[PDB]
């Protein structure tokens, strides 16, 4: 099982044994939900969480979407997120807040249901590159469900994508939209690089990453040319690097697309640098980016 | 939800204790799988309808998402069974649920099988619709034909939509801009005398929707199945949906369109009667679809 | 110009002349007008007017869609289009009933501007086939435009697609939807038959036609099979006959498509079957079809 | 409609005698094409903001159609000045408007041409707004370029809705899913101090667009030009929306969703103060896109 | 490929000769045409199942590109039936073939006219046994999506249109499957990278609508069968997970017969093995194309 | 087609004998890939345009395939350079094509590798004359549509994937026009049938989103040669109606040249004849590939 400890459940710690919600809850029945993926790294001044606000704000406007209220004001949040890592001695970790619709009522409508049930959780956390295959899944039309959000029913998506990938034998899944366009991972941004510019996926029907965010203000900030346009997958086939971004997944370097080597067929210098970059300031060494970072202690 | 007594993984427990950990993978990524079964009153106690057909879909709607249930389908049978039993139910809906629990939280939820299973249940003019800015999903981005949690976010979105507008229920255009279906119920219209049911397309096979077209065949109508446009439905002479929780229910209007006469045609109101009779055992006929507690 | 000679004018006829409305009326501006396609053919007992009810109950179904109101019963509307026919001393003539949002207001939303205007004006009215081409434009979606009604601003679709095929030196066009499948002509629904069944196109985001109702009943009481079908552009070119049919186009044989011959490239024995049978029921010559015919006299 | 003496065709009428016949290919058809020009106050008098920028857009939307206007664009702008002084208009609303008549009712208007035309004017907390049932019309399914009569049909359906559901406007998607546009207004966002102008896609290439762009970079935003998605507006600390008629409209709730604040905020509100400040003369630097009528 | 004597635009010609230009436009451009034909060793000799119709199909696909194929269908039936007997071959795979040639480079395909035409034929060297028709065929769905009606010509064989499905066969292959399945843009079932897709439930059998697909000989005669057995057969749309809940699924083609399939996504069909149904179709058909049932005589022709 | 000596599989040989077998798997399923490349006579000798561009492309087009070329592409870079030399070209264009051979006919292609590699080259027969360039093309918005991104590899130069081209080239000549306009599925202008297009509007070039369409290599040296001269060159997606009110329309492609266009769908462009932008942007461009620009020598290779 998950170590997670201690987790805040509306308001107050308790043992992860007591972080328990009725069967009947809503989201557990129609995906009714919201969450976010923070993660906090270890520094030379203790535990820095990467661009809290950020996350913070993100699952604020995940909440909106479904129309769901969040019973506490965003600067309780983000004391419950330091302290979630605090009361554990947690150094790098990996955080997990979720808002879900609880169980007042089971009707489709979860307005009923408001306001939501909010928790926070909390557990201790190249060169080769990643292989993708493409998904028969495609994420989700605009007008179908709000990828711009991350809500729990969502993933029900992501998750069939990711099963056939690595059933396939793949790492990961690269979905297509509808149209036939790349359009993102089960749970990652997408990036190429051809004849020295570095091509950033436009948002479409994906989800606007913070770590996407930050790998483009990375790679303006080491003078490369950063464009953001539409894909196709033969366009990746015949990139000279492909790579994917999220708080999971930083910044991983992308070797092969259906058995179609990317380039060199392993890790490319540019993914590199940009990894490492956004490496050293996670950890706090990159002093023009401490404002992105939240200091614990 | 006045519960009381459900089963939980192969027993009864209060209410108060059916829970489960906030790190399900189910409560973050959607990852469950339900029905909707009701049991009505007879003259010879409480009788669950097509109840086979039900848990059946249950365990092909688990397929899916390659969720594996730990339960022999006669098992979860006997269980539903008995939460109608155990809480002195006579009319009640009953709710089957399987969901991926807190083993990790990958997305892939392959890890956290097998799935976690409980039964609850509890005590059981013209619908105006309105026509949803949400497209139900295309066939290829979310199981259509399956009860998987994740689906609802999609039929939520149209439902609170419809009642924010103002009327009873959403109807949902597929991305083609054809009708798909009500947020939890299959359409129907009805045009000289003729009766048409929505092709399956990117929607449920509702066992409410075979029910009604069995029993109006065996009233007499001539029943087609089509693809449909909204227009078609404002034109009709009479338009309903079924489910099992709306049962057979009238649509006297669609985005401020009056449908005929603008009220519960005669059609819909004898299809849903008959099925009423039909559930509570009053047509021998139809005796088959039911199971009966007692 | 036109020899439509008496036009009934909201409730009372008046000299083509005067029949003119402002141009401020709402529909010369947005195509917020509904109308409809009749036809009168002369028969041993007079003019009779083909499915006058069902035309009429069409108008009336194509105003509701623009939530239009008829200020006038379908019955007064019946008594004016036979009267257009009597006062005119007209036999074989097309009747053409509108009706029209006026000029009240001109804001996008017509509501303001009910009840509609209304007219009825009319005027007197094979085996080489028709060669049509498929169109660069696509009929419209069912959640673009209202494809089951005759709403005026429909029409442009099928002005762009008719003045295109006329341009290619084709006689009509075929519009394909925007999947790609085929839809209707310009103003006409479409059959093709093969190995001697009779296909008629489902009804998709076409206008449910009166005449393609009445093919097809005359086609199951000749005995032939018909199955309604999606199809294809391909399915139509290796066809043993495809035609066309609409109020304006009877039953017309099509011999050609994209320049290539359909069968043998004349109009086939099905197609003129059906078109000698249905302009028999339409001049009084089939008893089994009476019920389709209103004797203005 | 108090419009007084209407330009016909080369020479001004009363508006009793600005009349066409009923059977007027464009009545039947949609075959007509149209301009919204506005009129301002200034100390100098009238002044018609962009005249030829609309002039140009209203014979660009007649060669969609093949329409011939049988008047050159200097007669059509002189016959739209005298539209305001011969009525002693200030502030106004012109509608210039160009259509098929009736030598035939077939449906292609080729054997129509030359068109007739018309030119005719009267005196002149944020929107809420809903997302449409309707989608805009693909490329090649309707000219979404031009102002042609026809179009508006969509735009009008999209309207009541709208106004039907409770709301103010219509924000219409495309087919594909993605925001495309008002009822009669193209939209914007603004997100951390950014602004964002949606792409034409198949949207009408805005003037007030064009205009809030201009003014907005010299006042020294950062612009960008995006697709969006509907989520992404709910979102944003800013959404409004730009059109002749409704100028520069702040949008302070989306779906009944409230946008930043829920209140209008101080982008948009400044863009549509300056803006007035524009077409009423008082600053120079937009000068050249002022006629004086006197 | 042991094809031996090939029939090349109106006279045998020894394999070595049967060649063209490298300039040859549908080399280029995809601008050919071709079908599946086979003949079945009978008691009396090889028949050829349904010459007819896949001439006419053949033809009729030549239509689509505009090509014109300079020899009567009599005169290539002929061919066909001759590239059999001049082999010597008792069952064997006839491929016809015709192409644009290297009259010029254009796209435009008409200044090539009339196509060059071609009759080949070899044997089968190996066939499925009872034991892995039993087991079922594992499909996988395609990241490839089968082309709209106004994309590529779906209903003719044309050479072209294959890049779509060699795509997605090799896709199911590296994926670990027996073939593709292929959704059509709008997330539908289309059919398999060279076969039309059956499924059977609650006792119905259930054929695939024509949509995008090639409107399947195997398919008509499938479903023919399938109605003089007693069995109830529809027609309709249907999606991925409609076929993941069925009792069970087969696939049909001139080359794959009757295959049932038992797996789709790692997900099993039914019992997980090939079902009664399908494999009581399967055998139906072998016995009427071998030669065994009356009834379907007249789907055959008889070389000797 | 005049090519004489024609490189195969690594040596030159006549026309004559620069045949394949009618079994190989590209003249039945389309899996070739190709490349249009042109060499241009300058008073140093023929120069050929891009050549590494091209073949860099090639070897894109072929992954795509999962095809092998047995060849290093330094190898074929000397094949396209002596093409030229062994026949005493001036200017000519230049065909590399790799194709499938007939190892098998399974629409797998993969047992089929290594692909079997050519190399061909032919003289203009004609030239159009500034009075043809200034009158401009005339266009007319087919009905077929590029392909989906997910339905065939559009940035790819594979053979199948012309079948699109070919129908989409012919229905326009057959309406009178001399070039095709493609849109995408969903509406939008993709390109012609073997062009890439751009529109001029109020003084800014707009050259067109890559979306479906090949990425012209003539499409990249237009909008640097446009930069240069100072013009704003803007990338966007647009509809048909979008073009109709363009002061300026063209083409580019490496047989295209820079070619305006004067009408699209019977709706003049602009003035209705050629634009000065297009000429001007035509002259430039004709100036760099016959070696009288310096500043674009790095995209010529001298074949003396
Ligand atoms: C969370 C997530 C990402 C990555 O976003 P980050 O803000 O960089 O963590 C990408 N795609 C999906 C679908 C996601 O849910
Ligand atoms: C459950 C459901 C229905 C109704 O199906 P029944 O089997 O009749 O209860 C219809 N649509 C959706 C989306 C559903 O989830
Ligand atoms: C009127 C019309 C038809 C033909 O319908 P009929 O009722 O047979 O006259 C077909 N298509 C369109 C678009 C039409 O408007
Ligand atoms: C007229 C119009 C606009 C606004 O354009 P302006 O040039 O700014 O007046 C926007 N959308 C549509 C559909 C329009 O017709
Ligand atoms: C040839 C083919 C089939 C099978 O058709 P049969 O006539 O049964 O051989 C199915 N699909 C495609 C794409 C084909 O090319
Ligand atoms: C070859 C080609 C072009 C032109 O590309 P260039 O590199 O400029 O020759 C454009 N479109 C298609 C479809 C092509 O095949
Ligand atoms: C796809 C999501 C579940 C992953 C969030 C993260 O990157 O942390
Ligand atoms: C809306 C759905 C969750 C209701 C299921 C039922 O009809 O029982
Ligand atoms: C397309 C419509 C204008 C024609 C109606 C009719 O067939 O009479
Ligand atoms: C809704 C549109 C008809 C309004 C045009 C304008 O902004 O003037
Ligand atoms: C897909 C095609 C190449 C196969 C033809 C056949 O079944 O014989
Ligand atoms: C479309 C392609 C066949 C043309 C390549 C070229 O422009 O040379």
């Amino acid at each position: 099982q998950i170590k997670a400890g201690l987790i805040w459940m509306n308001g107050a710690f308790v043992p992860q044994e007591e972080a328990k919600t009725s069967v009947l809850s809503h989201a557990l029945h129609y995906g009714t939900s919201v969450f976010e993926g923070i993660r906090a790294y270890e520094t030379a001044k203790g535990p820095a969480i990467f661009r809290l606000k950020e996350h913070v704000k993100r699952f604020y406007n995940s909440a909106k979407v479904l129309r769901m209220e969040i019973p506490f004001a965003p600067e309780e949040l983000e004391e419950a997120i330091k302290e979630v890592v605090r009361r554990n001695g947690y150094r790098s970790c990996y955080i997990r807040p979720l808002a879900w619709m609880g169980a007042k009522a089971l009707g489709v409508n979860p307005l009923p249901n408001n306001p939501a049930e909010v928790m926070v959780a909390a557990w201790e956390w190249v060169r080769k590159g990643a292989r993708l295959i493409t998904s028969s899944w495609a994420r989700f039309p605009a007008n179908v469900m709000p990828g711009k959000a991350k809500v729990g029913g969502n993933y029900v998506n992501s998750a069939l994508a990711k099963m056939e990938a690595v059933a396939a034998g793949a790492d990961e899944a690269l979905l297509l939209d509808e149209e036939g366009y790349v359009a993102e991972g089960s749970g990652e941004n997408l990036f190429f690089v051809r004849d020295g510019v570095i091509y950033a996926l436009e948002h479409s029907v994906n989800l606007e990453g913070i770590t996407r965010d930050s790998v483009i203000r990375i790679a303006k900030d080491l003078g490369y040319e950063v464009q953001v346009v539409r894909a196709t997958r033969d366009q990746l086939y015949m990139a000279d690097e492909v790579f994917m971004t999220g708080t999971a997944a930083e910044v991983t370097p992308v070797s092969m697309i259906d058995w179609r080597p990317i380039g060199k067929g392993t890790a490319g210098p540019v993914a590199l640098r940009l990894r490492e970059v956004y490496l050293e300031a996670v950890t706090g060494r990159r002093p023009e980016y401490e404002g992105w970072l939240t200091y614990v202690n």
